[PDB]
DNA sequence: TCTCACACT
DNA sequence: AGTGTGAG
């Protein structure tokens, strides 16, 4: 079993929230700009970097103050803020935009604001009965790469890309229904239809990974970018896979993926194997390790979940420094605006998908702790309303007031986080 | 520099 | 239910 059976693609909208805010204000297209929130402290955190940015060295989560020392023409737009704190609104509303002319083509997962899985097997199906068996033409993939073509016995990139795809044609054995190569190019031409519908109806460009399974189809969207695709057959995953650091497989670049590295003395995803998957599961845990052993070899089965919606709606906003929250009134007044948000992103949400959460989540971090989240609490979610949304936040949490004082709040709290869950259909 | 999904327990 | 990881 070769994990071959499916068609799967990850789509990337390029720098998606400077993309937003340079359809909506001309003057900012095709110049160095980036996206900022909160202006005050270092000129704002950069979350979003245009490609012309990204060439002097700007980068997310830079300061802007520092990314103008890179760039001093560096054009910025700064994110909405709504009752003290960054409103991504709309953001979420473009990337529904998007979601709603991906979801024509092939069913697809929403895996962030500004990407999405597709699972293009069935489509690419039906689309080959209805090629009778005629050639697919160069002019079909006007922008697709072949990882791993040319290659064997041009200096520009366009004739490298051109090079690579001529090279594939004219080996595809189209007389055959089944071969998974055939299937990932049309898989692939359908993405070329889906991107150019993306761009023609809402301005967006993006990029796209075509590939097996959803690892491979994420690697793939990164290898040529931006406004680019890119075909990863299962061919070419020993060659990619030879040099290919740990790291930049999904879910292997954090303490897994060190660990990887450090217990068994790798730098690249191919080494993996030369493991036997007990070996594997001994040192990393049953699941991990089975994992390891079918993904060295281009193998993964995690499904492209049918789902378009976020399965929480939430809202944080950090005190970092000497603006930890530090009064009783205080952290009443943030929940209450944390709060506000939620509802009118909840309000919203049970009248365009028809269901309500059911469940509220509070989080609070301390001052002095050291992760994310120091404490998680829930509580019931009957109605939405801000005040008791509030309310209830607070009575789940004023006992973790560790000050004596009524009106005082030691520790001081460095973090506020309302989220809804626990969905049900309205 | 605010999100969202998921595995473990 | 609560914590921790990984990612955008
Ligand atoms: O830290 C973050 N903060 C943060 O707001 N976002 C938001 C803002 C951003 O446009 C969008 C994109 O996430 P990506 O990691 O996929 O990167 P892009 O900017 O779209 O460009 P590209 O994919 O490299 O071409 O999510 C991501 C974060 F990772
Ligand atoms: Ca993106």
């Amino acid at each position: 079993a070769t994990g071959q059976d499916r068609v799967v693609a990850l789509v990337d909208m390029d720098c998606f929230f400077v993309q937003v805010e340079q359809r909506q204000n001309p003057h900012l297209r095709n110049k160095p700009c980036a996206v900022v929130q909160y202006k005050s402290w270092k000129g704002g955190g950069i979350i979003a970097v245009s490609y012309e940015a990204r060439a002097f060295g700007v980068t997310r989560s830079m300061w802007a103050d520092d990314a103008k020392k890179l760039c001093p023409d560096l054009l910025l737009a700064q994110v909405r803020e709504s009752r003290g704190k960054a409103n991504l609104t709309k953001y979420r509303e473009a990337s529904v935009e998007v979601m709603e002319i991906m979801s024509r083509f092939a069913v697809i997962e929403r895996a962030s604001i500004d990407e999405a899985y597709v699972d293009l097997t069935s489509a690419v199906q039906e689309r080959l009965q209805k090629l009778q068996g005629q050639p697919i033409s160069a002019d079909l993939l006007p922008s697709t790469y072949i990882e791993g073509l040319p290659q064997g016995p041009t200096v520009q990139k366009e004739g490298m890309r051109k090079q690579g795809l001529f090279q594939w044609l004219d080996s595809l054995q189209i007389d055959n229904l089944t071969s998974p190569d055939l299937q990932l190019t049309v898989g692939a031409v359908i993405v070329e239809e889906m991107r150019a519908a993306i761009e023609r109806e809402t301005g967006f460009q993006c990029s796209a990974g075509i590939s097996h399974n959803k690892v491979l189809a994420k690697l793939a969207c990164g290898l040529n970018k931006p406004n680019r695709q890119t075909l990863v057959s299962h061919g070419s995953v020993p060659q990619l896979f030879s040099q290919m650091p740990i790291r930049k497989i999904r879910s292997l670049g954090g303490k897994l993926g060190a660990s990887v590295i450090e217990i068994l003395g790798i730098e690249y995803m191919g080494e993996l194997t030369q493991f036997t998957e007990s070996q594997l599961q001994s040192h990393f845990g049953e699941k991990n390790g089975s994992w390891l052993y079918a993904m060295c070899r281009g193998i993964e089965h995690d499904p492209v979940k049918p789902r378009q919606l976020p399965k929480t709606i939430g809202c944080s906003k950090n005190f970092p420094g000497k603006t930890a929250l530090a009064t009783r009134e205080q952290v009443q007044w943030w929940l209450l605006q944390l709060a506000q948000e939620l509802e009118e992103r909840l309000t919203k949400d049970r009248n365009d998908n028809d269901r309500v959460a059911t469940q509220l989540v509070v989080s609070i971090r301390v001052q002095g702790d050291k992760r994310l989240s120091s404490l998680r609490r829930c509580c019931a979610l009957t109605r939405y309303d801000a005040h008791k949304m509030s309310h209830d936040a607070f009575t789940v949490i004023k006992n973790c007031n560790t000050s004596g004082i009524q009106t005082e709040w030691s520790p001081p709290l460095t973090m506020l986080f309302l989220c809804a869950t626990k969905f049900s259909a309205s």
